């Protein structure tokens, strides 16, 4: 996989974000992760912990899979990385997603993010506490 630029629009939850794209603007959505709905437990913290990092990111980049780079609904599928950090796998590692949507073909940092959900859940941090 090839990390390519993007800069933030703007943040929208915590496993959206709105980036400009090769010139476009596009909402992505963070490829393997579910982070609850703001209205939910935790998802005003998934959704802080995600602003938090792509707003004090020096450089974002977008890293798509080997599959599908758009969904049904026209975001796109990616991971998404804050100053080299991936927000995808940092929101599982601090327990505010859990490890979801994994369809075959897109799955190339599956086990990098279970990984880190079990240390989270052995830690009971938010969602597993
Ligand atoms: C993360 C991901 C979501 N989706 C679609 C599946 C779900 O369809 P449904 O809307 O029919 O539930 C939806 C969940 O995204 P959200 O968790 O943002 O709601 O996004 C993909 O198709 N591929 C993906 O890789
Ligand atoms: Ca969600």
């Amino acid at each position: 996989l090839h990390k390519e630029p993007a800069t933030l629009i703007k943040a929208i939850d915590g496993d959206t974000v709105k980036l400009m794209y090769k010139g476009q603007p596009m909402t992505f959505r963070l490829l393997l992760v579910d982070t609850p709905e703001f209205n939910e437990k935790y998802g005003p913290e998934a959704s802080a912990f995600t602003k938090k990092m792509v707003e004090n990111a020096k450089k974002i980049e977008v890293e798509f899979d080997k599959g599908q780079r758009t969904d049904k609904y026209g975001r796109g599928l990616a991971y998404i990385y804050a100053d080299g950090k991936m927000d995808n796998e940092a929101l599982v590692r601090q327990g505010l997603a859990k490890v979801a949507y994994v369809y075959k073909g897109n799955n190339t940092h599956e086990q990098l993010l279970r990984k880190a959900e079990a240390q989270a859940k052995k830690e009971k941090l938010n969602i597993w506490s």
